[PDB]
């Protein structure tokens, strides 16, 4: 039994990947990544030019998981782009490439020059309406006006299939107007479900500080805290887009919660806090433990049991 | 050393409270609460006409926190304001009484007549803004007009002191829109940061089912998943409205989670899902670990390190 499957005209080893902005910065994190028993991986989320990102301390991690408020630091869209056209093997695994402008108007710039390389190779364009850190911009994808612009914009300019990484939401209402709007968009063929539980804020008892230095203490939520805040958007999202595919980010340190992102819907997993914490190892850890799972419950494929949560 | 406080005309031996829906729907358990070493209670969330609430299962614990669909279970409001006006001891600490009716004209009838009552017993009024849980009731507080409305309205027709239960934010912007709104009103004292982190999905691996029966499985979180989102949302209002109370909520387990949410800013301090786990004997052991911490760093008294977290 293995864990291959195919998705978006392209075949996957398995469905595990790096969450955007985990390993994947540099050219030799995006070559390590490669080397990686994930089955496929995704580029930093980028801007126009090359950013330092905000102040440091910047990233801490804990038992229930990890804050941080990297800034967008990336080394500029020319980059990964060159990466995707040049130097990526696409022997090994699909690329995905992430993009994040500050404005619609930039990332209608890089998605522009990304549609000839997307053409040529095959790269696989998510865009991020979620980033929670770069301060005084707020998360795209929590305006819903903003969000229907952008995509709007990103579809006539591309004009190619893409995705889209979401935030967390935490309302009925607002889960059915942010899959609503998506619907709209025949070039949305993914929906990532989720980017950071945004702006939460560590606090450290001993030193009676904050553990990270940007906003005032103020960073993204990952790992242990988020799992059934990312199940919750995974499975409505699923069921509200049932012509899309979801994949699932958030809160994955095992097989185990692998399978409940699938069961909830996930077509791919990503893997973002735990992967940071644990290194590219983990990946060969997650797909042991999910074909475990899947063999004590009889289960062949990942097609038996995706998106079969039970309800009561 | 010592806990005590005097705030909104009302002394409290300590900061400690049940948060609102946990050991307070009964006589009884307004009773016990009262009996507990709390520095205050506040009854559950009520409407107009009593409500059997959601169906079972509806409630569900694990070692990272809890999730609930209650539905507003409660004996109506005629009951909770026969508590308040005949049945509670005050000579033993105060009490909050809660409302949450399912529209602005449910909460302006209640305060009507909450009103002559607070007037003679002194009775606090929180208003939940924030109830997660009823099928086709969007959290008020996450629709800004809505809200001001519902402040506009209740402040005219009750015409008395009172506080809000707020749902937790995510974003910056809504922190700024949100705090701002609140401040158009200064007859709310004091703001209750945060509600149950909404529509959260938990799914349990063997049965491949969620654990609750209502909305699919979709139900409010609370525990240790959601302490830096309470300590965020905690601090952010304390911030943003520096002439009101700030109450915390969120992932209170231990006299350090306390100490955290005093150093962002809380108050009072209520507790939820630990509270529905280990009982009332918890604050004791809270007082106790409070103590303690304080006795470690030099402190003598809660406004000594009252909203003096640290940034770097
Ligand atoms: C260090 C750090 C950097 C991140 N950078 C990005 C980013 O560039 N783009 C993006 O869409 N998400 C970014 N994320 C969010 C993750 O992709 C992921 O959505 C989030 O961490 C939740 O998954 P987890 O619980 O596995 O950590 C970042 C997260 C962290 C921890
Ligand atoms: C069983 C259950 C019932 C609740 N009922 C109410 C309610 O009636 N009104 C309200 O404002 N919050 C209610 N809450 C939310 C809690 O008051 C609290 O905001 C939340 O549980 C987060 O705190 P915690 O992390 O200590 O659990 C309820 C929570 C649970 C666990």
């Amino acid at each position: 039994m293995c864990l291959k499957l195919n998705l978006l005209d392209h075949v996957f080893a398995n469905p595990f990947m790096n969450a955007a902005g985990v390993l994947c910065c540099t050219e030799e994190d995006l070559r390590c990544m490669t080397a990686s028993s994930s089955g496929a991986l995704v580029s930093k989320s980028c801007t126009s030019a090359p950013r330092d990102g905000n102040p440091e301390p910047r990233y801490m991690a804990f038992p229930l998981g990890s804050i941080n408020s990297m800034g967008l630091p990336n080394l500029g869209f020319d980059f990964y782009l060159k990466y995707a056209s040049d130097l990526h093997d696409y022997s090994k695994k699909p690329l995905f490439l992430s993009i994040s402008g500050l404005s619609v108007e930039e990332n209608v710039a890089m998605v522009r020059r990304l549609a000839p390389v997307a053409q040529e190779k095959g790269v696989l364009l998510e865009l991020n309406l979620s980033c929670p850190n770069v301060p005084g911009k707020p998360q795209v994808a929590y305006d819903f006006e903003a969000m229907r612009t952008y995509l709007q914009q990103v579809s006539l300019a591309y004009g190619l299939p893409f995705g889209v990484k979401m935030p967390p939401y935490f309302d009925i209402a607002h889960f059915d107007t942010a899959a609503a709007v998506l619907n709209e968009f025949p070039l949305v063929k993914f929906v990532t479900c989720v980017n950071s539980v945004g702006n939460g804020l560590v606090i450290d008892a001993e030193s009676e500080s904050v553990v990270i230095k940007p906003k005032q203490g103020f960073g993204g939520l990952g790992g242990k805290y988020i799992l059934p805040t990312a199940l919750a958007n995974v499975n409505a999202f699923y069921r509200r887009c049932p012509d899309k595919l979801v994949f699932g980010c958030g809160g994955v340190y095992s097989g185990e919660d692998a399978f409940l992102h699938i069961l909830a819907g996930a077509s791919m997993v990503q893997v973002g806090t735990a992967l940071q914490e644990e290194g590219p190892g983990i990946f060969t850890r997650l797909e042991d433990e999910l074909l475990e799972i899947m063999a004590r419950k009889g289960y062949r494929t990942l097609e038996e049991f995706r998106g079969r949560v039970k309800t009561i």
